[PDB]
């Protein structure tokens, strides 16, 4: 009970922050957080007393590189104007050459912030998904396949060659409804569940028409059922999944705090994925390198952007906001340790104490208390939105594309018939003008 | 007539009341309720005259650590001023160190108030939901757009002008089937999947019809698959059935009475489901922790609120309001017993007296007299997920709206023909008289 | 530490049973269960010692009614050849007139065993469920309604009266395809998504045919989508829900242990629901009154049967087996109390101790340890079975019913035409025999 | 050359090995692995000659309460026989009271082995699943049954025999369109929802066709709605993603190594999710608690088993077998550090040496050399729920089976006509030669 320990500590949520009460001027119950509850139960097992003191500089600790002078909390650890440094103070090779750390109470690393997938614009078509792109092409090869087979069988079968003119049938003239043009019009019209004016007689052609109807009915039933599975159970998917999946895409842009501890890892890196990721953000400096953590969260939240901070700050923000999520595992491995001056016997005593706190399972109980906030279980039994112009939206393009295609066929049939009239009339001009008159007669017969 | 014993209660209903009548100078006849009928039937089989005396404080009992003493009824019993605390005095641990109970007369626990689930509001025209109102208009404008294109293409195309009357070679006639009215009827018929009496015969008009068929195949499939998504996710909507269901729940807020025995249970609770319920309450103890029981009942009404109180006071106000419903079982387990001073010779005679009334079935009858009144019809079907008139409903209105509209057109077709029939022969009225009788020949031909 | 307490105890799972180990002959760690863990922590707070002793009779305790001699455990509580009776010993008015109980450590009551619903035979039709029985009748009234409206409009419209014989049309004869027979065949054929040979001209009749197609397309889309909601999310429902819902149905039969503590409640009852339930099982004695608990569980499991035992034994068996479930709440209210001789000071000390064990929340931790076994969470995302003959199964009846109905119409048309021939030929015999010859010509023309 | 320090390991791979070669009389060159490369690079930057010496016991270290002493490496360090326990010696609480660690060189935890999800076996002909094989046969027998009834009814009915050739009044002809072949083609066409070229005209045959239409409307709806149920519930099948997912899970059993640090964590655990995992293990500790790590790997293969061991030994054997997959994150948090005797002057020089290798990026490179080899292709698409050739598949086979069957019928129709054509004029072969050239006129008429 001699010389009560001066704990230096910086303010950062959820580690150490003030308590939301009016109730002024009492002190040392003024703070509340993760690094207060851990520090509380260190003096439960050990024996020491407080005066938690905020750092008078507002930094952690770094090099000045002009005189070697230190800053932050670890400047107070050297000249003994502090005793402990229970705070987010990561263990660093530069730091422990002048102070001493305890064994870590939290494990962390560099990870990725990115917006959670939304499903607002699934694609302008987005209806073509319940069948595979192989299957969408294999049914067009089935339509062109069956109709060529149905054309050959209808020509080489005797009972399809029937007697036309069902008004006075007594003759020798024999026609055939299945041309090549009429054979695709069967296979398209049977596919689209609509039927046609022509229906096969002559059982060899009815087996083709019978088995094409059963092929059709499974396709539309499989398309309707699988689309009913998509719209019921929305399973979203992110574009990115890891660092190498983000090291390739150029549309997303990277991001870290300028002159932070995260970009120092990418500058000093040698791994071929992260050497590419630094060459991105070194050339694009003053565009993707933000100057603070809270400003970098906004650029994920406003623009299309990814952010590289520590994993513990990601695990705190993604429990608060539901816009955001974590992408991939951990890149680096670092640890928060209790700062301690050189030679002090309180290093090994807290080192024993943290392992005592861990085997009982209290740090997991501390972490679940301060990082779990309101919680985001918002994914449930998805509230069904109607199909909109962003959802189906693309059958209106292919409808307009078919109508524009058909006008060019209509002019192509307007000229091919007039060229056939040009075999019986003059060159190009008079046969086309008389043909335009028949629509300007505006009548029904002739 | 040994001592004319003095018995203390607290004015809580249904337990004790004032007998609602005029004409004062009552004795112990001014009281009624559950504990008055319990005190009566305990007096008949044990032989003692009771004099009812309300406690001066009005509190049940608790230790104030200022004086280390009790208040209310348990202070009235330790001072030997009155025995027989026949009241809602719950048997808890700290209250039996001071006084002696009997065995309980009312099984009890902590449960959850919540509002009875109102509505779900399916409404008329709820079939119109799986497509947005932009889509229902755009499909309607597509059917009035494609049929205006197919009218123009089939008029300009030469190959649509074919030879009718399938006799009489080449017949000096040509004919266009696709008029203006016949082209809307193609587009409407293809929209409702049932093909019309006429199909295109030229490749220009078979691309318009062929791409309108693919448009309508997606529209009917997207309507059916989304309606299979709306009806599935509202079949998976389960209401709140337990306190564990409230654990993940965030929108509907919890509640308790301030410094009552209910929130006292949550402070001492080691259950992780119940400790998360206190993590809600220890933070936000200004908007959900309400002051009185009657205030929290009003909070369940005009909020999204779930109040936590004793099971008897839940199951009483659910009998008085059809807007409320107990959800969940019983969280705690406790019971009301009568109160006697420490070392009294009466708690054994009452325990045998209470068990005698339980074997006879009195306590189940003595509840229901003061418990249930004007039993609610409750509207309990709740398996009405079978698309009744409440669900689908509106397609019987628009069918009736279409059949009334068609009668107005049938009169308009009757007048327009009879006006043209009176253009040459008849004047105005005798044309309409012979035409109404023309259609009343009850025959098949002419 | 004088005269170590002789605890009498009967064997019943999960309260007290032997431990599954080979390891013979050590004693008093030999037993393990609920009433061992509670009894363990009674001697943690109090001070006393064991020799747990099994009862030498294998009963709880009852009357002989020929000499008043007791049996079971409570026979040993009277003559002091026991000290405690930590066991499932329910508090009874007959029992406490000779011994003393502590305050209860478990609350229980009479409840209902019954088989969990299965969904194996949902009904032989079972396809008629996604539309309400109002809606199934309202579409037949729509078919008969529209076709009568479509018949009247097609007669009273001029443009429907068109020129027949499209082979040489130059005449004055005018026919009409819409008869009364042909008008139902439109409305049936449009309902069944099949079309017909006849298609309306004359726009007033096309508005009827247009709006009937849109009515049809919503019905089949609503039927397919809601059936896709049933088969995805199976929501089972029991026939019975409470005692009064079981006091009405005769197909289920009741059940309790003969000369048990449960049927004594129904014999002595006065409530109008349970007086009816006793008149069932008093007249049907030796048929529904079983002689043991384990034999009564089998009759629920083999036959269609309900069983009336205590709620704690229901809460133990229904955690073991997934065939079984609990129906309704609790009928009676009883309690397990620690037996104690008269005047013994260990009654009030354990009474304080049980309330000490309860406020800390340990009996809930004891009960969740011994009643939760493997657990039955087996309801999940139901593994879809194909539609079988037990599932759809009833369209094969109405198909055969329609074909048998049509043969009687075919004979009715065979006679009505022959009666029309009988107006031109003789009475009944020769016109019917010549008409039978034309099918025996076995040809196609004439 | 100060002392030529002695360093103790344990033969566990990848950490230390034997260098696989012939030619004995090695020194410390007979070892290789992770901790040999760590000991090398710690020797280069700190300047000490190491002599590797395997520990005599082979155990890591634990207290036997018989003697209260340690064994294995931590006994080798307290006795000052050798320093530098460069080995998988995890930093735990009881091991640092005896010896001193450095700061960790490998982040570690407890995770879950589980077999990689094999198959899901969609197979060819999986479209045939939403109806049972009784139903696919009965619908086929219904189409061959109704069409045999409709052949008999339309032959016997007088009203079906109508006048063909719609000119020439009454024409001395009658005609039945419904032959045997034309009646199957009605029933097949109505089955596949696309109406044929002929419809019934009598009320007897319009009830057969009218009730066959209602039969097929239910069959196509029941096929589509069940297929929307199969494809939904296998889209809701999420694999096991956490230990909390194993908590409700019952079929796939847990596992651990006997008396290891993994099950030691579950005994001390106060987490209700992890305590339920020990409720599995404390009962069934003969079938799931296995003796060695290599035995439990074989249990994951040939069982439904989930083994619990350290995260490094999971992530090593998943690199060696493509049949295995780590599921879940990290349950525990712990780490390997090198071991030094209590109060050694080397643990500070090693901690700076370990942090120097972490800043350079050595420890991420020193893993991957001894960690990853022959990287697995992993078959990772896993969003193939879009009905590919694996899913639907088989309707392309039966379409191809129908088109090959129709060619055999077309030859049979060609021979049966040419045999009847050779019944009167030609003999056998020149009839077939002029008929093949009859169909090769490449025209539309004759
Ligand atoms: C009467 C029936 C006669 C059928 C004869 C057909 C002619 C010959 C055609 C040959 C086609 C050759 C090209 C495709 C190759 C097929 C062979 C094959 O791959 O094996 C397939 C199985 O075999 C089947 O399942 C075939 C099913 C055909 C049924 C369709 C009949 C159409 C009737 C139309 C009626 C129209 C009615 C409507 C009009 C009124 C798939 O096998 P696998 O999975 O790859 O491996 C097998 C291993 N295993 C055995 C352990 C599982
Ligand atoms: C161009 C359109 C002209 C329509 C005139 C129809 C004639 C007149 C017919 C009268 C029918 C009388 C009997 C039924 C009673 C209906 C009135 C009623 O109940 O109100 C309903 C609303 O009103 C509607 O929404 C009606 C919708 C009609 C649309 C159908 C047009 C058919 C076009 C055919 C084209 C075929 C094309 C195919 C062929 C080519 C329901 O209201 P509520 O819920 O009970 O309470 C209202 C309270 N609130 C206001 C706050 C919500
Ligand atoms: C003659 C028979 C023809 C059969 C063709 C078979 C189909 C094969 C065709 C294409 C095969 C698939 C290839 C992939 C497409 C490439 C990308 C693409 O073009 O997408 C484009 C649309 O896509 C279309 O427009 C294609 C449809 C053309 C109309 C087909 C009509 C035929 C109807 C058959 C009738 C049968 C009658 C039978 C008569 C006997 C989208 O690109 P975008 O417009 O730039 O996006 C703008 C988005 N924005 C506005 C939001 C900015
Ligand atoms: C069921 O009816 C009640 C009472 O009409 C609705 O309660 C309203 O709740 C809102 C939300 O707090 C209040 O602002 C209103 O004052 C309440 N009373 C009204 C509108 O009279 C309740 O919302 C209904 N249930 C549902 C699901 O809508
Ligand atoms: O700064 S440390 O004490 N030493 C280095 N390491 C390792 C990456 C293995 C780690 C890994 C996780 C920590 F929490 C601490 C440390
Ligand atoms: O205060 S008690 O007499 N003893 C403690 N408990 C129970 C644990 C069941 C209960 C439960 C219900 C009661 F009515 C009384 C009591
Ligand atoms: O046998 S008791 O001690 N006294 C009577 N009752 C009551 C039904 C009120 C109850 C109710 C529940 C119990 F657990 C015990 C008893
Ligand atoms: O044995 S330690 O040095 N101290 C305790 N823990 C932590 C819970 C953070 C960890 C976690 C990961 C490690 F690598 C080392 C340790």
């Amino acid at each position: 009970s001699n010389r009560s320990l001066i704990v230096t500590t910086i303010l950062e949520e959820p580690y150490v922050l003030f308590k939301k009460s009016d109730k002024p001027l009492y002190g040392n119950d003024r703070f509340e957080g993760y690094c207060i509850d851990l520090l509380r139960e260190l003096s439960t097992i050990l024996g020491f007393t407080y005066e938690i003191r905020l750092v008078e500089d507002g930094k952690y600790g770094a090099q000045d590189d002009v005189n070697g002078q230190w800053n932050g909390m670890v400047r107070e650890l050297i000249d003994h104007k502090a005793d402990l440094a229970v705070a987010p103070l990561a263990i660093t090779y530069v730091r422990e050459k002048v102070i001493d750390f305890s064994k870590p109470f939290m494990t962390l690393g560099i990870s990725i912030l990115y917006r959670k997938p939304n499903g607002t614009n699934p694609g302008v078509f987005s209806f073509l998904n319940p069948l595979s792109p192989d299957i969408w092409m294999y049914v067009l090869l089935a339509c062109l396949g069956v109709s060529c087979v149905l054309f050959v069988i209808a020509r080489f079968s005797p009972y399809e060659w029937y007697n036309p003119h069902p008004c006075n049938p007594d003759s020798d003239v024999v026609e055939n409804n299945f041309t090549l043009l009429n054979s695709f019009w069967f296979g398209v019209g049977a596919l689209m569940q609509q039927g046609s004016e022509l229906m096969p007689k002559a059982l060899s052609t009815r087996i083709v028409g019978g088995i094409w109807w059963f092929f059709t009915l499974i396709i539309i039933s499989s398309y309707t059922a699988n689309l009913a599975a998509f719209l019921t159970v929305e399973r979203m998917e992110s574009p990115i999944d890891s660092a190498d999946d983000l090291a390739k895409q150029t549309k997303i842009e990277y991001g870290a705090v300028e002159d932070g501890a995260t970009m120092t890892f990418f500058k000093k890196s040698k791994i071929s994925t992260y050497d590419k990721m630094w060459a991105f953000m070194s050339s694009r400096r003053q565009s993707v390198l933000v100057k603070s953590n809270e400003e970098g969260i906004q650029r994920v939240l406003t623009s299309d952007y990814a952010f590289l901070m520590e994993s513990t700050t990601i695990e705190f923000v993604t429990q608060r906001n539901c816009n955001l999520t974590q992408i991939g595992g951990l890149i680096d491995s670092k640890g928060y340790g209790v700062g301690t001056p050189m030679g002090s016997p309180y290093r090994d005593k807290i080192t024993i104490a943290i392992l005592q706190l861990q085997e009982e399972g209290k740090l997991h109980m501390m972490k679940e208390k301060w990082w779990r906030g309101n919680g985001c279980p918002e994914e449930e039994s998805k509230e069904a939105s109607a199909l909109g112009v962003q959802n189906i939206g693309g059958i209106f393009i292919v409808l307009a594309a078919g109508l524009v295609l058909s006008v060019f066929v209509a002019v192509g049939e307007f000229l091919y018939k007039s060229k056939k009239n040009a075999q019986l009339e003059k060159r190009s001009f008079c046969s086309a003008m008389v043909e335009e008159l028949r629509m300007s007669l505006k009548c029904q017969r002739r």
